[PDB]
């Protein structure tokens, strides 16, 4: 409870300090990146990077993986019919597959997955993944400004480990998840990721962008968290992309 707001485990790694305060501007937060070739971490605002926040829609990454693992969806059929409930976003008011659900951050699709996953399986997975505080609370949308929290630094460690280590998750599930996360591809790179946005009292409280980049030469996992200013998922994405471009990760 007391420091389940904080990730205190140190890195058995090389960790390079960054200054991206100019790109963040009047936004508060942190940026973490890991290079697979260097096996090294680059961090802006290491202090903020270890403070745990609700993952919001970034957790859909994991609900997707859990849904694939448990065969709730698969590569032949990940489609789910709209139940004819009018949401205030037209992209939600229709049938979805994993790709559209992930792209448009359709809560009801991922809530429908969560509803079919037994709590004991989720507790086991968060323990094995080392996902943040692993706090499931009431087990009702626990990832949306609720009990479950994770740090920006952990967003990178946990995602990298889940994808890159040989674990109980199949390659095909990781591949289908990856496809759902692809944002941009040109001759130089592929950019994958997921936004998250928390809203408290009609105001932005918490912005995320978690993802990875494949180039010709390397693979980088990264995440941006915004705690203040204009802390939206969209804004976290723009900041991520400016930082990655500057660092030579994104060309073209
Ligand atoms: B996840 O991205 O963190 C979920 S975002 C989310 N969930 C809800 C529930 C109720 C009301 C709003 C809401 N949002 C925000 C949202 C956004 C945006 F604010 F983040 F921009 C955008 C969209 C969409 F238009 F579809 F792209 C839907 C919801």
């Amino acid at each position: 409870s007391i420091t389940d707001y904080n990730y205190k485990k140190p890195l058995h790694n090389d960790y390079q300090i960054l200054d991206k305060s100019k790109i963040f501007g009047s936004n508060s937060g942190s940026f973490v990146m890991y290079s697979m070739a260097a096996d090294a971490y680059y961090i802006y605002n290491e202090k903020e990077s270890r403070k745990r926040y609700s993952p919001n829609s970034t957790y859909k990454i994991y609900l997707a993986m859990f849904g694939l693992d448990r065969h709730i969806i698969n590569d032949e059929n990940s489609r789910m019919s709209w139940n004819h409930k009018h949401y205030p976003f037209d992209a939600w008011n229709k049938e979805q597959d994993l790709n559209t659900a992930m792209q448009n951050s359709v809560n009801w699709y991922f809530e429908r997955i969560s509803d079919q996953i037994p709590k004991n399986y989720t507790a086991t997975q968060l323990k094995q993944l080392n996902y943040g505080n692993k706090n499931l609370g009431s087990y009702k949308s626990y990832w949306m400004e609720d009990s479950l929290k994770i740090s920006n630094l952990e967003q990178v460690i946990v995602f990298k480990n889940m994808m890159e280590q040989n674990n109980h998750f199949s390659k095909k599930a990781k591949n289908q998840l990856s496809s759902s996360l692809l944002i941009k591809k040109n001759e130089k790179y592929e950019l994958y990721g997921k936004t998250g946005t928390g809203i408290v009292n009609g105001k932005y409280n918490n912005g995320w962008f978690v993802g990875y980049v494949i180039t010709n030469h390397d693979k980088y996992y990264f995440a941006t968290h915004l705690s203040d200013g204009k802390p939206s998922g969209k804004n976290a994405e723009l900041i991520s992309e400016k930082i990655l471009k500057e660092m030579g990760v994104l060309n073209g």
